[PDB]
C-alpha cells in the first residue's frame, strides 16, 4: 500500500493498557495556558523510567471551557491509579497551582474514578479556602499571591491506551524529522490523544532487553539504527534511508489512537524524501491493543 | 529607594545552598534545542515536592558550543549530590537522549565534582557504543534510530544557591505578570542563573508553616494574598495592589544571583502600574545567603 | 448589559465595503506556513496608508488542504479590485514564491471575481514551468532553487467588509492588552475574519480629520486617550480606566464579523480589570454596515 | 576547501550599494517588540518589487535600550534616501505607532543622514503632543488609546550593502532548509546585518534577464533548479543534491556582512547531508561589492 508514493508496510502497532487522567488547564491567554501545561507534563516521556507519561492533548477554545478562557487539555499516565493520583497531586500542585493565571478543571467529568485533587489542593490556602460554582462545577478557590487559584473538586481518570505508534523512514535526518514534526502538529489538533516524547517525537527507539548488557530493561534496537546498518545484517534500514523517527501515541480509546495514527501518517508522507511508514510491536505477546496500519485507510 | 518611581523595599531575599549541575544541550536548530531543554527541566519547580529544581539558564550560540551548533544551557538542582546524579541520569536519558538531534556536553567542565552521565548512558547502545573526541572533549557515541547521540563523559556540579528572589506588586494581575515576564526574559539572557517556576514565575508564594492545617510543611502566606487582604489585618498588600508575583532565582554563585535580581527588578519597574518591589525571607533564621535589595544598585 | 460584570456599551461599529482576496498558503510545517503568511501579510494594517490591509484568517489543518499539508488562510484587502490584483501579485510573488516550502491555493474557489495570479507567476520559470492537478484543482509548477513552487491558477476575490471593531477599556495598560490578546487569539480560530493591525491590535485609534492639523487624513481621537483625559472636557475615558485597545476585524460576510466580535468580546471580558466594552463608529453617515454590540448576545 | 567535511566553493557573493535606516523598537516584553518589528519589516524581501527591503537585525537587551525595556533592532532599506523616508514614515507610522506598547528610538544616532520621523509622527497627536528626554535623546510623546507613544526625533541612515549571500546545497529539501534555518538564527544574533527574505531564506533565487520571457527583469536560474537538472545541460546541481537555499544578507558595512556570511556558513555545515556551500554573483559586472567565500575563513 502507498500513500503519496510512500510505502505503508502491512504491519501493526502493539499498544498496552494504561491509567490516564485528563485535566483542563485554563489561563489568561494561550501562552500562559501552554506554559503551565508544558511544565506540568515535562519529565514524562515514558512511565518505564519517568514519574509518568504525560503531554498536551489539544488546545481548548475559549468557547468550550467552563470559564470561557483559553486552555490546554493534558493527559497524565501511569500503570497504577494510585501513582496517578500522586502524579496529579505533585504535577498540578507544583506546576499549575504555582503557574501564572491558571485554573484547573476536570477533563473526564463522567469517569468512574474521580481523584479529589481540587479538594486536596484547597488546604494550601490554610483556612482561607472558599467553595464556588463555575458552569455547574464544584470549584475551590485558593487565595495565593496572584489572586484566586481555582481548582475543580475532581479530576477524572479512565483506562486508556499507551503505545500506539508509527515509524517514519526518511532519506535524511531532516526529512524524517520534518515528517515527524508535521505528524505531531496534526495529532496535537485532535481530541483524545497525546504524544509524550520530547516534542512528541522518539529519536532513540528501543528493544526489550539486550544482547550484550542483559541487566538493562531496554536498549537501542540495533536493527533501526542507520549509522551502524552495515554492521547489522538483519537491518531494517535500507540503503536509501538515513534516519528513522517514531511517533508514540497514548489516548483514551482505540478510535482516537487510530485517528491520530491515520492523520499523522498522512501528514508525514507529504514531506519529500520519506521512504516508508511502519510500526513497532512485540509479536502479539505483550500489548492487548493492536493497530493495523492498513485498516486506517 | 525608588526605581522608575517604583518603591524598592529595604529588605532582603533569603537563599539556601543547593547542588547544581550545568548541562549544554545542542541540537540541529534553536527550536529543537529548546524542545529538549524544556522537556528535561519540566516537573521541577521546587525540590520540596518535585523530583528536582531545574530550568533554562540561557541559549547557547553556535559560536560558543563544542560542536558549533545552537544549544541551551540548563541547570538541574537538588539538595544532595546523590539525588543529582540520579536526576541527571533520568532527565537526560529520558528527555534528551530521546529528543530529536540532541547532543549533551558538560556545562561545568572545570568543576571539582563530576558525574559520569555519558559513560552511564552509552550502555543503551548495547555493544554498539563508540568513543570519539569533540573539541578536545571526550564523547560517547550511542547509535539510535535518528543517527548517533553524542554525550560527553561527565557533567559537572557545584555547591550553588537556590531561592534568590524578588516580589512584584502590581495594580492589576496583568501588570504584575507582564513585569514578571519581562524580568524572566531578562534573566534568561544572563549566565549562571535559572528561574525554575512555571514560566520562571511564582504565582503562589508560601509561608514556612500553617495557621490551621498543621500537617502541612508550607502553606500560602495569607499576608501577600490580595483577594483576601481585607480579612487579613496584618496584610502586606496595599489597597491599590491587586496582585503579586515572585521570581525565584537559583544560580552558581552569589554574583550571578545578584546580577539576575538587579536586571530582573530593573526590567520589572518599566511596566506601568507596578507599585512596589519586595523580596521573600525567613527572618534570617533559615538560609545562609542574604541578598539585600538596596545593595543591588 | 453586562457580560462577566463588564459593561457592554449600547452602541455599534461602523464597517465599510472592501475587496477581499482569500489565499491558502501550505508549507512543509505549520512553522513555515506561518513564516510565509506573516511576511506576505505584513506592512498591511490600514489601506489608508499601507499598500493593503491583510492578515492571517486562521490555520489550515492537513485534513482540509488540497495537498494534505499544514497551511494558513490569509486575506488581502483593498478598495479596488485592480489594486487587489497588484497586491496579490507583489505579496505572493515576493513573499510566498520566495518563501521555503510554500504552495499557494485559491481560498475563494467558488467566487465570481478570479485574479489569475497562478498563471502570471508561472512565467518566473522562464520556459521550465508545467501544469498539474492537485485535488481537482489546476496548478502550475514553477521550478526554483528549492524544488517546485506550486501555485493554483486563480485566486478568488469578493466584496467583503472592513472595520468591524470593539474597544476594550481596562484599569491598566496590561489589563486592556491581555484582554485584546485573548480576543485576537480567539478570532484567529475563526473562519472568515482577519485582524489586520499589529498582533491584531490597535494601540493608536483615530478620528477623521483634525482639530488643529486639518491637512491630515486621520489623527488620534483625543477623547479615547487616557493619558490626557483630565485636559479634555469631552473625554470618553472614565477615571478608573488607564488604557484602551481596539480590535479591528475585516471579514467575508456579516455573519463572520459578528461571530468574531461576539467571540472576541466574550474572551476580552474574562480578564480581571476590564471596565467597559464599546465600539467605534462615524455617526451612521460614512459606513454601510452597522454591527450593534447588544445584538451579538 | 572544506568545513566539517562540506566543500566551500571558491566563488564570491556579489553585493550592491543600498540606503539603510536603523530603528530601535522597544516594547513592554520581547513578544510585543517582536510583533511590531515583524509587522513593520514585512512585505520587504526585495526592493525590486517590494516597497522596501527590511528585516530584524537582532534583539536588544533591556540593559542596552534607552528606556530599559526589551527591544528589536530593524533595518529598512531602499536605493534612494527619498524612498527611504517615505518607507520609515509609513512602516513606523502604520505598524509601530499602531502596535501595543512600542516606543521608537534612533538606531543610527551618529549617521550624517537623519530623517526626522519622530517630529513628523508627532502631528498624529493633533496638538496634544509634547517633548521629553529619554537617556539624553529628544523624544516626542504622542497620546494614543493605549497611553503615550514615544518616538525619538530622528532615525539615522547610511549607504550600506545589499545582497551578500551564500547558497546551501543539500541532499534533500529539509536538509538544506534546516541548514538555512540554523544559519538565519545565527545571523539574527549578529549586529549590523539583516536577512530580508521570508524567514531570512531564499527559496527561489534568480538570474538577470530571461531566456524566453524577455518582458521580465529577472527569472529563475534554471542552472540551480534541482527539479529540472536533467533537462538543463548547464546545471550547477550535482546528482546527489536535491535542494538549494540561499541566505541573502544586507548590512551596514563589509565587515558585518562578512561576519554574517562566515557565521551563517559555519552553522549551515553542521547539518548532516549538506553537500556544498556556494554564493551568487553577477560575473562581477553589476555590483560594487564581491565577498569571496574562501577569504572569509
Amino acid at each position: 500500500m502507498e500513500i503519496n508514493g510512500v510505502e505503508i508496510e502491512d504491519t501493526y502497532a502493539e499498544a498496552f493498557p494504561i491509567k490516564i487522567a485528563r485535566v483542563l488547564i485554563t489561563a489568561a491567554t494561550k501562552r500562559w495556558a501552554l506554559v503551565a501545561a508544558t511544565e506540568a507534563t515535562g519529565f514524562a516521556t515514558s512511565v518505564i523510567m519517568c514519574p509518568a507519561e504525560a503531554g498536551i492533548e489539544r488546545l481548548a477554545s475559549p468557547s468550550e471551557t467552563p470559564d470561557g478562557r483559553p486552555g490546554v487539555y493534558v493527559q497524565i499516565c501511569t500503570f497504577k491509579y494510585e501513582a496517578l493520583e500522586e502524579q496529579l497531586l505533585e504535577r498540578i500542585g507544583q506546576c499549575v497551582l504555582t503557574a501564572p493565571t491558571t485554573a484547573v478543571f476536570n477533563g473526564l467529568p463522567e469517569a468512574e474514578k474521580q481523584d479529589n485533587v481540587g479538594f486536596k489542593l484547597k488546604f494550601f490556602a490554610d483556612g482561607m479556602e472558599s467553595e464556588t460554582q463555575i458552569a455547574g462545577r464544584k470549584v475551590y478557590k485558593v487565595p495565593i499571591m496572584e489572586g484566586d487559584f481555582l481548582a475543580e473538586e475532581n479530576i477524572g481518570a479512565i483506562a486508556g491506551i499507551a503505545g500506539g505508534n508509527f515509524f517514519i523512514f526518511g532519506d535524511s535526518q531532516m526529512t524524517a524529522l520534518t515528517a515527524a514534526e508535521a505528524a505531531v502538529d496534526t495529532i496535537a489538533e485532535l481530541e483524545g490523544t497525546i504524544t509524550p516524547f520530547p516534542g512528541g517525537i522518539v529519536a532513540s527507539g528501543s528493544k526489550s532487553g539486550a544482547n550484550k548488557y542483559k541487566f538493562l530493561k531496554a536498549t537501542a534496537n540495533e536493527r533501526f539504527c542507520p549509522s551502524i546498518k552495515d554492521k547489522i545484517e538483519n537491518t531494517e534500514i535500507p540503503a536509501d534511508v538515513n534516519a528513522v523517527y517514531e511517533i508514540v501515541i497514548n489516548g483514551l480509546d482505540e478510535e482516537s489512537i487510530k485517528a491520530a495514527m491515520k492523520a499523522g501518517i498522512k501528514a508525514a508522507v507529504t514531506v519529500p524524501g520519506v521512504k516508508k511508514i511502519s510500526a513497532g510491536n512485540y509479536g502479539g505477546k505483550l500489548g492487548k491493543y493492536q493497530f493495523k496500519l492498513h485498516e486506517l485507510f
